[PDB]
DNA sequence: CATAATAACAATATCTTGATATTGTTATTATG
């Protein structure tokens, strides 16, 4: 329970945005660097109170997810500051009705995708445009290729993968690599935090393995590497959007937009088409080549939201 | 006038059962 501390990368992004050429002034940051800053000294909980409060108040109008995202950057920062042993992390935080009503949307929606699955007519030439993807010396394409052909997440794939040839026997795999870096892990006790396991590609390995160290060999990929989340989300993010909109804009399918994270969706289902033995659920083969948590099968809830083709077809012809 | 740069604004999917860490979209700035 200490009375001093200060929010160091807060601050740093305040100080890093003054000399700007352009865009927003960073008004979020400033209110949680005053927050901190008028915590100093603090032991009075009431004042506490009071001072959660008014920045609670602050927050009127704006979306439920936004002001829980708002409410994380708050609570991560007296984490920063003060530590994880301060009464303000009691204080600091959402309503109950806020999160039972955030996760009821969650599956309400979920369970929606559900109950009006989305055909992906045209993942072929996605699979075939993302594998072309990997022979690109732009390492933003390499990047792209190697979530289309590995299924992982554009973090993962962009700053802290680690790819490797999978034993086959005495041989080297086809159609599977190693893979180390897994994110959102969150440094569980059951989860892939710096473990290494196998998971499918969609193409030969040899392949997969050349483009990545082609990826991390550049000098783009030697930026990337190592990065935080907000670097990356500063540096490629709308890029990465604007690139992925204009790859899959024409085959991708008219009831939503390409967005890159769907490139691990699709991933995974055609892993499952491919791949996947008979002895095992497609929600624990899900959670099994994503890198889930332990005897977790409700996150893989949130992936399937394509049916492939071929499946329609073999659906449609029940007669 | 005007389009590029930036962080607000927002939603998703993960570990966990109340939150965090990601991915996704838009309003606002300086500036020239």
């Amino acid at each position: 329970y200490p009375k001093t501390g200060v929010a160091t990368s807060i601050v740093e992004k305040i100080e890093r945005a003054e000399f700007n050429t352009a865009g927003r002034k960073p008004t979020v940051l400033l209110r949680i660097a005053d927050f901190i800053a008028a915590m100093n000294g603090m032991d009075a909980k009431q004042d506490m109170q009071a001072l959660w409060d008014a920045e609670i108040a602050i927050m009127n109008g704006r979306a439920q997810t936004t002001i829980i995202s708002y409410i994380t950057k708050y609570r991560n920062a007296i984490r920063e500051a003060f530590g994880d042993d301060h009464p303000m992390l009691k204080i600091a935080t959402g309503d109950a009705a806020m999160y039972d009503e955030a996760r009821r949307v969650k599956m309400e929606k979920i369970a929606n995708k559900h109950g009006a699955l989305i055909t992906f007519e045209n993942y072929r030439q996605v699979l075939k445009i993302c594998e072309d993807c990997l022979k690109s010396s732009d390492p933003l394409m390499i990047g792209i290729g190697l979530i289309g052909m590995t299924g992982r997440a554009p973090y993962e794939v962009f700053t802290q993968a680690e790819f490797s040839p999978a034993p086959y026997g005495k041989g080297v795999s086809k159609w599977s690599i190693l893979f180390n870096g897994q994110a959102k892990t969150k440094q569980g006790e059951g989860t892939k935090f710096g473990i290494t396991y196998e998971i499918p590609v969609l193409t030969r390995s040899e392949t997969v393995l050349a483009a990545y160290k082609r990826l991390r060999e550049s000098g783009q990929g030697k930026l990337w590497h190592g990065m935080s989340i907000d670097d990356f989300s500063s540096e490629t993010r709308l890029l990465l959007r604007d690139t992925v909109f204009n790859l899959f804009e024409d085959v991708w399918p008219k009831e939503e937009l390409p967005k890159p994270y769907g490139l691990r969706h699709l991933y995974a289902e055609v892993a499952y088409h491919n791949f996947a033995p008979p002895h095992v659920t497609k929600n624990s083969y899900f959670a099994a080549i994503l890198g889930h948590n332990n005897n977790d099968l409700e996150t893989s809830l949130s992936y399937m939201t394509y049916t492939l083709p071929e499946d329609r077809d073999n659906a449609l012809a029940r007669l």
